[PDB]
């Protein structure tokens, strides 16, 4: 409804945490989750989620079960993709469940029964998730399998999700992506700032992967970033590590710690 | 927004199939699964969700999981009850997977995702269960932890998902609750029709359980149909069997089989 200050001296007032699938959990592996690195990152992550109390979604990467579900349904069924739905729940659970065992108060939510899409643009359609927030919990959310407006289900990333908090959230929302590098790589030098509005140089830079990847590696990951970042979100590519302290992240940009490598996407 | 005809003689234009727990899960054993009866069942729920498609929802009773998870926890945080959520999805997961196997459009859906709990009244709060159906699929649905307006948690049976439809079906709405006895036993003998408007002497012939059930038994299901047929439904307590065939439950009560022991509830 009005003017917002933002900028790098500015503190943000929503925290979209997206974790990969691959920091947790091998692609390639059924069922597999490193319990380890999921109890350290929850641990962290829990942290932030007092200090966010109504102010903040953890966001799960599918992982095994997501990549999974999508490699395995039958092309020339769409429906087949509602195994995907399945999918991700089992990761939002295990995060939920997790946190909840340090103290935070974290809910799954099923983003198929909040979502659709609506020309490509997802839209939220359940009040749920504001009220979750208002309530002072934590959503755990993550991708899915989304129905359109002529009922086809699409393979939906959790990196997109930030995208659904864009018409929901007030004042200043930072997006910070955990990935497996430290950002977008180019020329062996990693990028460290994107403008949103032009963002050339960094689509440039993008490689494509070995065959293995359902939900577009890097590129729907700077689409999403993009996405967000026109729409005013602080957005940031970089690498998760489990036992990486994050209390940084709920400070302003111009006071982050020496030597952290990741990737800024901002609406100038 | 119109005069609906309704009537013994008439058919239904919508069903809502709730099956219970205890007719394929042994509640006092944690993660049980009577397969051989979810297939027989899925199958004959399959043959209703054929000509009932996009006029259907299937609801799952929670059996292990369900009366598990609210067994288990902390009283002492509301919080606790989040695992319900979990364990309640963990079974529409189970319906939806074998329903899909044999050729239906089953979709699971959170119900915590999509109604909150506003004085007690439950509130659908997505438009997602109206498009999923609209889209012609079957949504799976059934009990979970709801939010109050205070942010309680509070468990939800599947026997109460019936009154969320209320306001979004148009025409005639049909709730059959599948279960381990024939209807309402009073007196060695099966009350055959309840009045809405006044069930007294269907309310003075419950007895109480062995202490074993966290959602109310009987009471809770009179509850929720009556609270049903108040607003026009048709709603049925049978005993739900595995092999039975349902086909009946598509016509008219005028002309359902012989011996088919039911207890009615309308609102005359
Ligand atoms: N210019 C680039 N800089 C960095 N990484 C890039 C670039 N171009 C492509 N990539 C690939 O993008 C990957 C990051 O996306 P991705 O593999 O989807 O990570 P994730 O979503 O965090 N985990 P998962 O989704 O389970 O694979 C990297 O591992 C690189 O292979
Ligand atoms: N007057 C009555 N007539 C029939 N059953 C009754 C009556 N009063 C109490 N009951 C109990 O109500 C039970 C039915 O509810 P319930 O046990 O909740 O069935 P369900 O919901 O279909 N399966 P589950 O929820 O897993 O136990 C019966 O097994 C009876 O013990
Ligand atoms: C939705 C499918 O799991 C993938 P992602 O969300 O990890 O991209
Ligand atoms: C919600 C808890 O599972 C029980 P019910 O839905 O089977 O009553
Ligand atoms: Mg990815
Ligand atoms: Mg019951």
């Amino acid at each position: 409804s009005g003017l917002v200050p933002r900028g790098s001296h500015m503190t943000p007032d929503f925290l979209a945490i997206k974790v990969g699938g691959s920091l947790f959990s091998r692609k390639d592996e059924p069922g597999s989750l490193d319990d380890d690195a999921v109890t350290r990152f929850a641990r962290n992550f829990a942290r932030l989620a007092e200090t966010y109390r109504g102010r903040m979604v953890l966001i799960s990467g599918g992982g095994a079960f997501g990549h999974g579900a999508i490699r395995d349904h039958d092309s020339t069924h769409a429906f087949s993709l509602a195994g995907l739905t399945e999918a991700t729940f089992e990761v939002k659970k295990r995060w939920a469940e997790k946190l909840r065992g340090i103290g935070v108060d974290a809910f799954p939510l099923q983003l198929a029964a909040m979502c659709t899409l609506r020309n490509g643009i997802p839209q939220l359609r359940s009040e749920v998730l504001r009220d979750v927030l208002d309530h002072g919990a934590l959503p755990v959310l993550a991708g899915d399998a989304l129905f359109d407006e002529h009922g086809k289900l699409w393979a939906f990333s959790s990196d997109r999700v930030p995208e659904v908090l864009l018409p929901m959230v007030e004042g200043r929302l930072r997006v910070v992506t955990l990935t497996d590098v430290d950002g977008i790589v180019t020329d062996d030098t990693i990028l460290p700032e994107v403008d949103a509005r032009s963002p050339e140089q960094a689509y440039a830079a993008l490689w494509g992967s070995s065959e293995w990847d359902a939900t577009g590696a890097m590129h729907t990951k700077l689409d999403a970033l993009v996405t967000c970042a026109r729409r005013g979100a602080e957005c940031f590519i970089m690498r998760g590590d489990p036992g990486s302290d994050l209390e940084f992240l709920t400070a302003p940009f111009s006071s982050w710690p020496a030597h952290v490598r990741s990737t800024r996407i901002t609406t100038t």
